[PDB]
């Protein structure tokens, strides 16, 4: 058979049925004959490929194939490539290459030292040596995204490989199936099952990679059992528990002394799934204060190497979760009280309230819905005002690099028909993957875009506040028409001036057959 | 603190005290006030430091602590790094950098572009953007070494930071305890053991991770309870069981057609603890022969990805060992017979075949010695030869790359004082770390060191042989005094120019009190 | 044509016939049918392999052929590669790697992400993309490795691909000629030469490319016309000048007010070929006192770019050199006031003084002797006891990486044989590339190596004093037989425990045919 054959073969065995790209003259020998039990998904530019195939993949907790050319296709994508190294989205990314003939003159469309280019924001890069290899490349590429701790990929192909004779041997690659479902040995885990029960007052902290194992279940029961209250871990790129649970308590502030500070008083603090810590903002403290003893078990061994406290254990979620939520004892304490309600805030006839949008967006929605956040000044707003019940409910750029919400609200909306995707987007951050719009129209990927606008950058003018940084130029964002932008790409476009204004198209765009966006005028700060 | 106080205080509550070393201008900040509870190991030149920590740190199965000079340093000892990467040798390798102040003007000693430098043989690689950062960064390399899978890892530190203030939050690291001693869940795991049950003719093959993880003993428990033959993976840098064990095979040829046809007639392969698989010369063929199914457990994602057959399991050696040993149901079938006892060779009274040389060294030898091997073209006739009941009795270059056995030898005799070390290395080998026998001299190690002298690359020849390549340069090395070379470090030195000699020399150096090295004159090719 | 066959084609074309080696079995497919027009050199280590290449590369002003074995091989080469990087060394590094099948499984032997090995110490790193492509990739190797700034590079090479069959179309690069021999347009340099001119207290600074380029006789001219004292820069690689000419200063401490301090009262400061500058202890302050002008000539943008201070022009330092030395006007100021002698120390009739060994080399050693150096606490002392007035007489790590001079010293001499090469050599640096020698013996390369025996890290201990750094570890190695090693690896030995013994070692080397070592009993800073 063929290297074209032969790698769709890998593909199609492996669980792949979809490919996200962009295509150049270097991926056509590889996009030709595309199988019939295979997909295309095309977006207007690279990130926003990415973006798609991300959201897709964090979605669907299963691998995302993606197809760029070379090295401008590459280097388009790597701010998306960011974001997904810091949220372990298994992204396999595949970058056509010249033909090998004419990669030593470095023709046009040759990726110079391809290898180089992705990193260090992946796992694994690579350029087969030849072409007869690229199966076996590919199924290195496919288990180093998959395995422990998930992470994106690349692969660099010379177009000439696809039709090379494959190496019969390939075959072996097919049903290769690799597992890192592990955790800790009987004896260390009945020592830290001990420590838990032992705890006189336990806090729990709960990250990213819980929702990607889907453990959320598993950690509300863990919760219930110590009657533990909960946390997110700061700067959270997806939601790991119940909003509205007793035990939850909110996303931590990404602070330093107030985080040591908030667990004051809790002797045995265990974190799940996140790194220790995600920090953010400058608060220079105490890491811990005394009385308080951190363990935290990730999946990512970069994570507990330069956490600066606590011991780790580096394990899959999924496993450890479930063997700690059916181990530990049933404690005694009385379940903690579930937080109180957010106030309403007072709203006018006029701008609307990013408070008003959200209690607004929480009375109206189903309660399946899914949130993307990239509305970056009223991310505390929106924890607290929006009840989410189940797994993969939000997601939030995990390197806090714009441009990700818009594309991967598609792509997750693509993997979850069944759940409306509601994308709350600044009108800063609406401009970084705009192009996406145009795929979310030509498949009919029915997201619901929620334009907050405030003719500026909120977040960035409330930092220069905090610096009491004055004469800050490139803060303000006026002249831009979402609806006009909508209407480009083919997207039904609505617009809300006022509360009574946003009811209403908020209404018609849940009751809307496609994608579907709104510009809302927002308060500006 | 300073750095400095805070720094040496974190090695020591992470349980280093020793640290293998060249210094140079920019490590004397760090040197200085050596503090009592530690102690220095002075190697002459850098492959032979980093050697060295490497034997110890791979018979202690403990970080080993490396400090050498800038770029020239770290550069000397790359090649050592290779052998360390492939044998996962846990090696935090610090290197001193110019003071902050003149790193811009590239001053003389400056190490550019530090953290590249190094790669891509170490695990993680990184330069403090800060003094205060040190101790935190020193933290990451320990861990990033300790955890699975083990590895070589590098920082490079400005000598300025050293008298510097520590962050008084640093104190959080020092009781910091990561754990990577995990195996595969309860449910995953029982399919396994069902799958080695039902098996009809199962084989076990095993690498340096076994012996590297002590898991030796569970192996051998494993072996006997499924009652199938045991081989060690080509290319070994370690043994990892018994050599007389009744269901001991011996060495996998490292050939991809004679692994299958090895492997041929049975219907279940359980690799252990080695890459699938670590061939050597080209001997195309299949992968596996139809019939044969393989199940690989690995500590390392990137030999699980990388394998071109069978399933993987990713997880702890140690636990996943132990784990199926105490699992698995005893098989009825009757437990292999022992391989038969190697054929003596004629010898006459002249030069000593390499078989003889293996034969006297098995009649005389301790039963707990540790030998090494850089014997290059007698490896096979090494393995039929030596009785190796003990784990941690075998190393040789785990990426095949000479200078290795030499200052490993002295590093594993300082790590195992109780068990006599024995160094057989040819005379091509012997000199690319011929200067760290000044360190077995000085600090009182009494390794012993066999020379096989034949005068040539032997290897060398063989493989231009196999090529039919003919007029090639550079195989023969003529003219080197041995013994000279030990009397020039102050090394006691002995010779054996036939088997009354050999025997003699022998018995002399394993009586002798502090290091000895025989020069042996070996039959050519 | 065979791949095999049509590189070695490419290599003789362009003007190389030997190669600096240790075999492994990725490169016998390279080394077979080894051709008669060629010479291999064998080295027992590849810091020695690259060491020898490097001097050799140095003195005869030519790019050097290296070949290595795969990772392993090209790992220990590196602190060499270091040296050679700060030195701009012409090397052509080789290495092995895998058959192309065996790659993917990571077999033994497997270089991987190969050109990554080398950074950042290579202007170029690459493995071809097939086997058609190694010819044209040896012909980028070697002109990357010959155009100014020159430089080591790197090319991995598959072991398969030597066999198959090249791309006829590769004769094109065989007689490929390229040329960086460069100068500043006629404009640009009249105001230069202007500058100069009306400069009233002109000063001259010379790094080690100054050297390379064979510009030394230029700068004399230059520095004569110009009546300006001169300076070698710190850190000296090499030595750029006559140390005997009236206009020569002596070595510049690498120290930044040290220099700032030397500079004052010169309006304008011309360096040519050295970095601005190579400074190396610490030693804060001004990098120029004001009514002070710095004008640098270097052939490497890195250079130019990284200089705290002055103007720089980026050409060939022959070129600049010559064009410079012909085009300024005779200056009628009088020549730099005449430098002091150096003293003759104290001196028992025990152990030696550095200082009476570097008197007694001067007395006894031709005219035309090269010098290596790497006895690291007696730098300072060797250049101003050591007369060199030709070029290409002097050699010192680059890079500070020891183990430089001693292979290093037998490249040089190989590629100069009618100059006699003395090494100077500490105990310490000795060890670093001790195997070495076996080459020196092997070829019959009749360079002498004097060890300075003071049983000690002697910079370091100094450097622990500047700091009054205690209890600092390891810098004392005691117990080494330098006489044994020597015999080790077939070369023939002496002892110089007094003044007396060094005088008659000394004679009796310098009439041997072969190679000799000298250990020599020197006294302890302690
Ligand atoms: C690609 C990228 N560019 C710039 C930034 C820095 N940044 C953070 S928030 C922000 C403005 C976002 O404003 P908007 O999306 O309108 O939401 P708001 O902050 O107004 O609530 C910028 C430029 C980033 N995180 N990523
Ligand atoms: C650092 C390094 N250099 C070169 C090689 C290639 N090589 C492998 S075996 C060998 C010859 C070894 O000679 P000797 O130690 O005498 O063993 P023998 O083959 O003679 O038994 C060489 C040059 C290597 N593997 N590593
Ligand atoms: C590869 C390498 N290792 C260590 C150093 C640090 N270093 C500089 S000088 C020196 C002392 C060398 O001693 P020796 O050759 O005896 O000369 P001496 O100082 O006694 O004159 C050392 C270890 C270095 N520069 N390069
Ligand atoms: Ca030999
Ligand atoms: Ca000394």
């Amino acid at each position: 058979a063929s290297v074209h054959g032969t790698t769709y073969e890998l593909l199609r065995r492996q669980g792949i049925d979809t490919v996200f790209g962009n295509p150049g003259m270097n991926e056509l020998p590889f996009l030709k004959d595309f199988p019939e039990d295979f997909r295309y998904i095309l977006a207007l530019q690279e990130a926003c490929v990415v973006g798609i195939a991300d959201g897709y993949a964090q979605a669907s907790r299963k691998p995302a194939f993606i197809n760029l050319h070379s090295a401008a296709g590459t280097g388009n994508a790597m701010g998306a490539l960011s974001n997904a190294w810091n949220s372990h989205s298994p992204l396999i990314v595949t970058a056509g290459q010249q033909t090998r003939a004419m990669i030593g003159v470095e023709a046009l469309l040759t990726n110079v030292d391809a290898a180089n280019l992705p990193r260090p924001l992946v796992k694994w890069s690579y350029e087969p040596a030849s072409a007869a290899e690229v199966p076996h490349a590919m199924s290195r590429a496919i288990h180093m995204a998959s395995m422990a701790p998930q992470g994106p990929v690349y692969l660099s192909v010379p177009y000439d490989d696809w039709d090379k004779d494959a190496d019969p041997q390939s075959h072996h690659l097919f049903d290769r199936h690799v597992s890192s479902s592990v955790r800790l040995n009987d004896q260390d885990l009945d020592i830290l099952v001990k420590a838990l029960n032992s705890a006189s007052n336990p806090a729990i902290v709960l990250g990213p990679d819980v929702d990607a194992a889907n453990a959320n279940a598993d950690c509300v029961m863990l919760a219930e059992r110590l009657k533990a209250p909960v946390w997110v871990a700061p700067s959270a790129p997806r939601c790991p528990f119940p909003t509205r649970h007793p035990c939850f308590r909110g996303l931590m502030p990404a602070g330093i002394a107030a985080i040591s500070q908030l667990l004051e008083g809790h002797d045995v603090v265990l974190v799940i799934g996140a790194p220790v810590f995600r920090y953010h903002q400058y608060d220079p403290g105490q890491y811990l204060k005394p009385g308080t003893r951190l363990i935290s078990v990730t999946c990512d061994p970069l994570e507990a190497a330069r956490a600066p406290m606590g011991d780790a254990i580096v394990a899959d979620i999924g496993a450890m979760a479930s063997a700690l939520a059916n181990l530990v004892e049933e404690s005694s304490r009385q379940l903690p009280t579930a937080a109180p309600e957010p106030a309403k805030v007072d709203q006018d006839a006029g701008r609307l309230h990013p408070e008003t949008v959200f209690d607004t967006l929480n009375d109206m929605a189903p309660e399946n819905a899914i949130y993307l956040n990239e509305s970056t000044s009223t991310t505390a707003q929106m924890w607290q005002r929006l009840n989410m019940r189940n797994p993969g409910s939000y997601y939030f750029c995990a390197a806090g690099g714009l441009g990700f919400a818009l594309p991967a609200a598609i792509g997750v909306q693509l993997a979850e028909p069944e759940r409306q995707v509601i994308a709350v987007i600044g009108d800063g951050s609406a401009n970084y993957s705009i192009s996406a719009l145009w795929t979310a129209a030509q498949y009919n990927i029915p997201t619901i875009f929620v334009i907050m606008n405030n003719g500026t950058y909120g977040a960035l003018r409330w930092f220069a506040g905090v610096l009491e940084a004055e004469n800050v130029p490139g803060l303000d964002v006026p002249g831009i028409d979402f609806r006009a932008l909508a209407k480009g790409y083919g997207v039904q476009a609505l617009k809300a001036d006022n509360l009574e204004q946003l009811k209403g198209s908020l209404q018609e765009a849940l009751s809307a057959k496609g994608p579907v966006l709104i510009e809302v005028s927002t308060v500006s700060p």
